[PDB]
């Protein structure tokens, strides 16, 4: 849920 290294 965060895009930040595609974490979710």
């Amino acid at each position: 849920d965060d895009p930040t290294x595609x974490q979710x």
